[PDB]
């Protein structure tokens, strides 16, 4: 049946505008491919996705949308009868988008409040083979949401948009993938937002590089050096100006997608890093709070 | 049926026996209460338990055994019937004991491997009131396990020792009480071994001075100053020299030993510490390690 | 006689006004009350005080006014008399305030040259009762103050305006009440200034929650988390991103104001800070400087 | 009368005597002048002081006593009367030294219960001008005091053993010189004790090159890089394994012993540290106690 | 022949305009001397020098230009030949200059591509004796270039320049001196730009002070208190809002410009910082990258 | 010729044997090979190599001996003559040896006073492939002296002793290889000394694995993990209770013996680290010192 297979970009509603753009230009590493007066639009290098993140000055921070990647038109339509059935409320029916790259699809919102997207045949942008200690995303790796009711959120992503579980950490957190990589989406209990955006960077080296710039950038690293367990990624967050969690990781595992068998890993320190030799935690980040405007759309603010 | 009461003392079997004695009369705030060539005894001042810690000196660290209390005479006869049943090995049939503070005791080895004592009657010692600011531990506040079959190990403590369930943190961390106190025994996952021994400490006041004591002493803060949710006490974890792992603690909660209804709490990092300022986290601590010597005795080595 | 019964706020004048202003309502927990071009004002969310914070858009930091409370017009006559008398620079007399939330007051000149002002019956905004772990201010602790003849500067408050002394840290630094606090303002000596702010925290935790909500922000604390003892008060110090600093504090002692009894306290380590687990110390927060205007509206500018 | 004009050396009883042995003959910089079962005496290379510390291995740590010097053996008997016509208890009568440099002069305990001792003619040892540097002490600066009638203890010092007041911090703090250095010994309200002992160094590079040394080999600066403003004298205190504090300062003024007119200075934080910009303070360093045995000597245990 | 005899200004282009002006002016300790819509002008209070710094609104931030001082109208004119015969790219004739302060000379590029300025007779401005503790700049004391081909460089600045050689780090530092002081600039390798720009200190106090004010203007040490070998000169390294580095310098050795001998130093790791206590390394400062726009000036930008 | 072909163990003469010997068995992660009363064996568990470290009880820290391999007996004999004609002063003529593991080899010094051993056949011990996660050592890396003479130093390893020239940092740090590891040996310049031992890791997974370890036993990194330039390795430094630095080094590149072409890398942070985000730096490891004893055997004491 037709599903999810990758994730677009992540559209964010930011008060200090000017603050964000410039540090995913400059500090980042993502590449602008546009603006205006009241939007932005940015690009990771290493990857031909039209656009992987997007600013909207706003009044208040919030997350405005999730876009997802479905394969034809005929799939993004399937989604969209598919999740009508689910119970969604549907923010737009199956049409060209006005957004940039263009392309065909629809929005919906998610059984908690967030705004999402599936579309395809999005236009394509540029992409090269980075080298080695550059230090700059190469594409988008995974983003992880919380949720009111986590267990009904993991089944939405597998029984409405394709996704599959890969692992469990506990009965907390679930990760799930939509192609080989471990995982494109995170699940996690909480109030309905986003928690963070991670990127993927070529090596180990890459990610080091990266987190060393955004420290001499003035940003120190939120949780860094370090290793998941759950998909074997080596890990640093930072928290940008806008308030916001990116992270940078690196060596997530590829799995065989439609056989990959998951497990349930048992709780415990040396779990969630295998590391233990950076600073901070999950403590030293942003504490999650309810997404501004649950079933609302940018707009209507 | 009867049950445990209370928590008497840990044996340890260290491998720098002089330098771990020194830890507990001069920086960790216990009384000597008893020498010999290869053992010390100490004692908390606040408390009229015998004698609180006992140190042999090993060539291999370790836990000799955990001492657990009992109402009476014919309580220690029913546990031993008790621990029969649930299919342990027994390491002695209910006797005077000839270890310091005397009294009618057993020993059995818990499913996993680690050995306990249950015993009453043990010979009451000098207890004091704590004055706000000596910074020294009033009595034991709880001990905390790892077991590779943690839910088997927590029902082992309350169908077998009489133990109730005070709170869970998911499914991987139980806090267990034997009295009015939150809990005394928490049991966590991992290799079959003993994480740390807390004191309870007179205020949040008395923590912070014997955190300073230990500071200027040498021995840094493993896990900052901080405020657990389970329980609502304040904590500082600290290792000593031998290797081992304690905590100073205040404030636990105080619940109706029948009465008291447990709850779920949703693993997040603000619930495992609701202060956040502190340093050290888990991972500065010991990772568990399987004690060494499973159902042997001391003896064994 | 008639005197002063409480602190109102404090008004600011900040070149980084914007930096300033976001800092009171999204970090520091004040409620916004009212903004115009060149102004902005802020309110305690567990207090009735129409606004605690007034900042004005300056082209150099400084304080402009500290405001006092009295019970009564007539207290309000009486105590501007007393002022002439004590023999200071009035700058209005008293008159229905055209500042936000009216009332009855008038403005004068400290001996040292700092402009005060004593008014009644100003508006009560609305007033809530916090819940412990919000971390945001309830009310306005304390102001202390640095003047170059401090003994005096002590007797002018004693004597015009009607507070009395409650501690003394050895010769150097004063401690005076007004109502059941042990103290609301504080004489330290030192150049004609505005040393720091204190805002009172409902406990202990709400002071650590508001520090961590202020780390995550980028705000680290500039005097670690501590306990005094004159006044036995936690303490928290910060500087804001406009240059002052301001304090989160929690369980300042309550005293009769009549029969209360001060001491002198023997300066020591201790005496400052009674934990001295945290970091920073006074030698870690901006010098003093004699506020720029002396014996100058905010109007001469 | 003739007057003590210089101090020779500190006696401590250390409870770990291998450890505090090792600490100064291989850490600190002072080479070592004869062992014993139970005695290790240390040299300061700069100087021609037979030895400057004095170990001793007791049960539990104190400080044995204070040796200071008197220029002629007439000037020791003239000072025994001082003593006597003071009401101190005596504990030696002048006599030929028994102790490694032999010399002669007699000891007494002081109003506070601290053994002191007034020497002349003790054997010189070598000394040579250390380089630039080599980081090790020249010999040692100052002694700082703990008094609970600390007023009368300093006019102890002055009237009966000649010392002079060189500064004042506020009045809690004075400054005494026995010669050309601005102080040798300071007072301090507070249990009988001795706060620490300071050695000095060539220059500032030395201090900073002495921490260095201090900091590989384990050791922490207790309080930062810093600069005295009384005396204007730059510091480093460390806590020695046996639980007692040193200082590596530099730069102590030089004033003329007779005229030097002395000042009050007013208690603030940039007093106590003019640089500030290290870490530590009073805060992280031993909290002062009565010292073990008042009144007794070594002897006595 | 005619040869550079000191540096005037180092002009930068900026992109966060605001933030690095109030730098300078706030935190810095620089006097504003001027500004206009897109340029702002700063000096140094200890120094005669008309400006040391000049700011211009940029897309992205570069180093616009290098300042040098020539004693007569005849030397300028001398080096424009020079620096022709040397190959250098003349972007401007010798003339009266239209800047601040005026005076006469020209702009050409080093063989890198850096644009430089020589000038002579430019206005003196206002001068004065700061005080001990004032913790501002005197004068600017030293400037560092990285080059791709260093060795050719220093030939340039003392074959074409004037310049000397005052010491070698190895054979990849140069230190290079135009006038009495150790050096004025230094050539590193690297892609062709500045490294930093640092300030001379009344003494190594000054620098204290200044570093503690930049320490609670919320600004880090980036590279420690030190002292480096080669200049003798003490250090403290520091990151600009701009994203530029600027170090407080102090104690450089003096030299006689005529006759002083250059040393080869050894590469040691002790030898680029003597004391080795302060935090940080040259490692927390940003990398080296090519100047935008080499061989252009900032009006093509 | 007949040349080196690995390094077997270091021999060090450690005032505090008991400690030292605790180190490398409960914390460094090296086997226990033997034992009496003032000597200690250690093997690596990768390696067959009988034995890599050796402790002789001492009353000063020194390097006993640095222990090399030759191929045969002959080889072996050849290199004593190779030596021989160099001018070396042997201390000791090939033939069996009676220390642990036995073997055919001689002790000969260096040009710098150095003891070396040259000796083959020596008994092999047991090995085992580690398992990623572990931790622990699986062989000797490299070895760092340093040589007043660096330059002849070199030619020494190269034309006696058989090692060749891998790569050079500036013209100060020569990387040696005596068989595909990119090095075994790395000279530098300073006094006559060893400046560490490095120990190979199967993964950087491993050394972080094993950083951690050490930094719960209290034993912080001296020099953050970071990825050196020459040999692509990563590393970890240490200091040891002994006060000698040991590091965890992996991803050293492996060459080809012979057809290696080498390079000169220009010295850069950068360049000493390619990551830049651990602590500490060469300046936190101890600074060299002339090893006691040159010219002398571990006998002379
Ligand atoms: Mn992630
Ligand atoms: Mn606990
Ligand atoms: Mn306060
Ligand atoms: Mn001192
Ligand atoms: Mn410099
Ligand atoms: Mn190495």
């Amino acid at each position: 049946l037709s599903r999810v297979t990758e994730i677009r970009y992540v559209g964010y509603g930011v008060k200090d505008f000017d603050a964000e753009k410039a540090f995913y230009a400059d500090v980042w590493g993502l590449e602008p491919v546009g603006e205006d007066a009241n939007n932005a639009w940015f690009k990771a290098q290493g990857a031909d996705e039209h656009h992987v993140v997007q600013l909207r000055r706003a009044d208040e921070n919030r997350i405005d949308v999730i876009a997802l990647a479905a394969d034809s038109r005929s799939d993004v339509d399937a989604l969209r009868a598919s999740v009508e059935a689910a119970g969604c409320k549907v923010a737009s029916e199956p049409a060209v988008l006005a957004t940039p790259g263009g392309g065909y699809g629809f929005r919906f919102f998610s059984p908690d409040g967030l705004l999402f997207e599936v579309s395809s045949d999005v236009a394509k942008g540029a992409k090269r083979d980075l080298a080695r200690w550059e230090g700059v995303p190469v594409k988008i790796s995974h983003i992880v949401l919380h949720s009111p009711n986590h267990q009904d959120m993991v089944k939405f992503f597998t029984d409405v948009l394709g996704f599959k579980v890969s692992d469990w950490l506990g009965d907390f957190m679930c990760f799930l993938r939509c192609n080989s990589a471990h995982h494109r989406i995170a699940i996690l209990p909480g109030p309905p937002c986003l928690n963070h955006v991670a990127y993927d960077m070529l090596s180990v080296d890459d990610m080091m590089r990266g987190a060393h710039r955004l420290k001499v950038k003035g940003i120190d690293i939120g949780w860094g050096p370090g290793r998941h367990t759950a998909g074997n990624n080596t890990f640093s967050y930072f928290v940008t100006p806008g308030g916001f969690v990116t992270e940078y990781t690196s060596e997530l595992e590829e799995v065989d997608f439609d056989t990959h068998q998951y497990k349930v890993h048992v709780p415990a320190p040396m779990v969630m890093d295998q590391w233990g030799i950076g600073t901070g935690g999950p403590q030293t980040l942003p504490h999650p709070h309810a997404n501004p405007g649950l079933f609302q759309t940018a707009e209507a603010e």
